[PDB]
């Protein structure tokens, strides 16, 4: 399926993922794609801080749902 993620620059990123994905596979895929080392990525949806260990589908995040990204250079 088709999920997005947008930056606080305004850009867009497409990604191509299953419900049965890690936040873990999903950050992969954002650093496969675009060279964000994971432990600098902080994904957001729905009010919460995702996780790596939980799925898409353990946050409700569906087919054509947009996440947020924040960049981070340091823990928190
Ligand atoms: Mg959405």
């Amino acid at each position: 399926m088709q999920i997005f993620v947008k930056t606080l620059t305004g850009k867009t990123i497409t990604l191509e993922v299953e419900p049965s994905d890690t936040i873990e596979n999903v950050k992969a895929k954002i650093q496969d794609k675009e060279g964000i080392p994971p432990d600098q990525q902080r994904l957001i949806f729905a009010g919460k801080q995702l996780e790596d260990g939980r799925t898409l589908s353990d946050y409700n995040i569906q087919k054509e749902s947009t996440l947020h990204l924040v960049l981070r250079l340091r823990g928190g």
